[PDB]
C-alpha cells in the first residue's frame, strides 16, 4: 500500500530530480509517509544495527543503566521513563547523538548536550556509526529533493544541516503482558526529517493528512499534539517490508513549510513478541535557526540547539545530564552563541 521510491545517489537539480521531489511531497501530502528502497549495503547495515541492539538489551539492567553521561543525552533510557500525554511509554531506548571527544572545542567550552557517547562497547559503536553514516547520506538526498520539489534553491535545507545535530533513537518494545498495548501514544516528532527502520515484527501506525482536520503546531507551548486522534481512524499500519526504510516529516519541517507538510502523527502498538526499531533524526546544526520559507515577513524562528536542549531537559529532568546543565548554568552558553549574528 505505501508508495516506494528509489533515490538517486547524487541529487543535482535536473528536471527529473525536481519531478521526484514533487512526487515525494505529494506522497507526504496524501499518505504522511513513504518508503525508500535500500540497497544491499544499506540493508546489511540496518540488520547489523538491529542485531547489536538486541544483544545490548539482553545485558543486565545494572550495566545498561551505567551507559549514561553528564555531558550528552546519548545513552540508555529505561522503559517507563518517557511519557506521552501524561502516560508512561514502554520502550527502552539507546540514544546516539553527535559523538564528540572531550577535546572538541564545543565540549571543552561546556556547550549543553555536547560530549562523547557512553557506548556499551566498540562493536555496538561501530554498528551504529556505520548505519548512521548511511542514514545521513539518505537524509541529505531527501532534503535536496524536498527543496527542489518546492522550487527552492537546492541547498535551502542542507545549508542548515551542515554538521547537523543528527541523532538516532534505538528502540526495543516489550511483548504485550496484559490487556494494555499502547507502546507509545499518539504524538508528533520534534525534529526536521525522520527516517525509520524496523524488524519484521510490526507495530508502527501513522496518520495521513485528513481534509478538514485541525492540526496543532507541536513546537508551541499550548499546542501539544500529544494524544491527539489516538482512537479515531485513519491510522495506517506500516507493514514491515524487506528492503525499505520509511520517511516522514517532523515538527521543524511543518514549521518551515507553514503546514504545507504536516508533522506525521504516529503511535506504536505492543506486539505479542518484542519488537526492534530505529528512528533517525536528520537535523539542523545546533547553532542554526529554522525559519518560515514561504512567509518572508514572519519573524518567528526555531533555534535548533535551544529546541533540542529544552526538549531533553523536559524529557529527562532528573538525568545527570540535566543536573549538570543546571549546576553549571550551561544554558548561558546558548544565549552567548547568538550574540553577534544577523
Ligand atoms: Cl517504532
Ligand atoms: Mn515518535
Amino acid at each position: 500500500n505505501l508508495q516506494t521510491f528509489e533515490l538517486p545517489t547524487e541529487v543535482t537539480g535536473c528536471a527529473a530530480d525536481i519531478s521526484l521531489g514533487r512526487a515525494l511531497i505529494q506522497a507526504w501530502q496524501k499518505d504522511g509517509i513513504f518508503q525508500i528502497k535500500t540497497d544491499s549495503e544499506q540493508d546489511r547495515k540496518t540488520q547489523e544495527a538491529m542485531a547489536a541492539s538486541k544483544q545490548f538489551c539482553k545485558e543486565p539492567l545494572t550495566f545498561k543503566s551505567s551507559c549514561v553521561s553528564d555531558l550528552t543525552y546519548s545513552g540508555y533510557v529505561a522503559s517507563g521513563e518517557e511519557v506521552t500525554a501524561g502516560k508512561p511509554d514502554f520502550p527502552e531506548i539507546f540514544t546516539v547523538c553527535k559523538d564528540l571527544s572531550v577535546g572538541d572545542q564545543r565540549v571543552k567550552a561546556g556547550w549543553p548536550c555536547h560530549g562523547p557517547v557512553p557506548w556499551p562497547n566498540n562493536t555496538y559503536q561501530k554498528s551504529m556509526k556505520t548505519f548512521m553514516e548511511e542514514l545521513g547520506l539518505a537524509g541529505e538526498r531527501l532534503l535536496k529533493l524536498t527543496a527542489l520539489g518546492f522550487e527552492l534553491p537546492i541547498n535551502t535545507f542542507t545549508d542548515l544541516t551542515r554538521d547537523g545535530w543528527h541523532h538516532m533513537r534505538v528502540l526495543r518494545f516489550p511483548p504485550q503482558t496484559s490487556t494494555l498495548s499502547r507502546g507509545i501514544g499518539a504524538h508528533t516528532d520534534y525534529g526536521l526529517l525522520v527516517i525509520a527502520a524496523q524488524d519484521d515484527v510490526g507495530g508502527l501506525y501513522i496518520r495521513p493528512p485528513v481534509e478538514g482536520e485541525k492540526r496543532n503546531r507541536n513546537w508551541l507551548p499550548g499546542e501539544s499534539s500529544a494524544g491527539m486522534f489516538e482512537h479515531d481512524e485513519p491510522w495506517t499500519f506500516v507493514t514491515p517490508t524487506p528492503g525499505v526504510w520509511t520517511v516522514f516529516p517532523g515538527d521543524i519541517l511543518q514549521f518551515m513549510t507553514g503546514g504545507q507538510l504536516l508533522s506525521t502523527p504516529h503511535k506504536v502498538k505492543l506486539n505479542t513478541r518484542e519488537r526492534f526499531a530505529c528512528a533517525y533524526f536528520h537535523e539542523p546544526n545546533f547553532e542554526a535557526s529554522a525559519y518560515p520559507l514561504f512567509e518572508p515577513s514572519a519573524n518567528e524562528r526555531i533555534h535548533y540547539g535551544e529546541h533540542f536542549t529544552n526538549m531533553f531537559m523536559r524529557c529527562y529532568p532528573d538525568r545527570i545530564t540535566t543536573q549538570r546543565i543546571n549546576k553549571e548554568n550551561r544554558l548561558a552558553h546558548l544565549e552567548d552563541l547568538k550574540k553577534y549574528s544577523d
